[PDB]
C-alpha cells in the first residue's frame, strides 16, 4: 500500500534501469506516505515494472513532527539512512539512472542528503521532485550542490512551510495532483535526458 523496498529487495543480477528514492512527510505511513505511491504508479507505467525500483526511506527515518526543528529540518540518523540507501543503489546497480523526490519533512531530507551525497552518485541523479519544500525560502528553492535544471519544487500559495515557517495549512495537503501529473512527468522526462534514447 505505501511501502516499497524494491531496492533493499532486488537482487543485482537483475538490475532496474532506473531507481527511485522517496521521503515521506512528517506522520506518514510506510515509508511512501500519501504522495510516493502516486509517482510509483506513472513510473511504472512509463518504465514497466520491472524497469523501475521504487524504494521509500525507511529504517531510521520515522519522519517526526519534532525533527523539522533540528538544524537540516530533519535528523542526522534520518540523512544517513537516505545516504544509506543512494550508495546502496550506487553499489547494487552502478549503471542505473537514480531519481528522488520528499514531501515536507521527506522534502527536507532529500535536500540534505543530496547535498551530503559524493558528488559521483549525485550526478546519477537526474531529477528531484519536492512537495512543501520546508527549506524554501532558506535554500532559495534550491537543493545545495545540485543544478537547478534537475530540481522542480512544488510549493502551493498559502502553504506557509515554503515561505520560512513551519504551520501547516491546508495547501500543504494539497499536493495529490502534483504528484500524480507533473511531477512523474518531470522524472521521466529527466531520466531520458541523461540517458538519451
Amino acid at each position: 500500500r505505501t511501502t516499497r523496498d524494491d531496492l533493499i529487495n532486488g537482487n543485482s543480477a537483475s538490475c532496474a534501469d532506473v531507481i527511485f528514492i522517496y521521503a515521506r512527510g512528517s506522520t506518514e505511513t510506510g515509508n511512501l506516505g500519501t504522495l510516493g505511491p502516486s509517482i510509483a504508479s506513472n513510473l511504472e507505467s512509463a518504465f514497466g515494472k520491472d524497469g523501475v525500483w521504487i524504494q521509500g526511506v525507511g529504517g531510521a527515518y520515522r519522519a517526526t513532527l519534532g525533527d523539522n526543528a533540528l538544524p537540516r529540518g530533519t535528523s542526522s540518523a534520518a540523512i544517513r539512512e537516505m545516504l544509506g540507501l543512494f550508495q546502496q543503489a550506487n553499489t547494487k546497480c552502478p549503471d542505473a539512472t537514480l531519481i528522488a523526490g520528499g514531501y515536507s519533512q521527506g522534502a527536507a531530507l532529500a535536500a540534505a542528503s543530496i547535498e551530503d551525497l559524493d558528488s559521483a552518485i549525485r550526478d546519477k541523479i537526474a531529477g528531484t521532485v519536492l512537495f512543501g519544500y520546508t527549506k524554501n525560502l532558506q535554500n532559495r528553492g534550491r537543493i545545495p550542490n545540485y543544478p537547478a535544471d534537475r530540481t522542480k519544487v512544488f510549493c502551493n500559495t498559502g502553504d506557509l512551510v515554503c515561505t520560512g515557517s513551519l504551520i501547516v495549512a491546508a495547501p500543504h495537503l494539497a499536493y495529490g495532483p502534483d504528484a500524480e501529473g507533473p511531477a512523474p512527468e518531470f522524472l521521466i522526462e529527466k531520466v531520458r535526458a541523461v540517458r538519451g534514447s
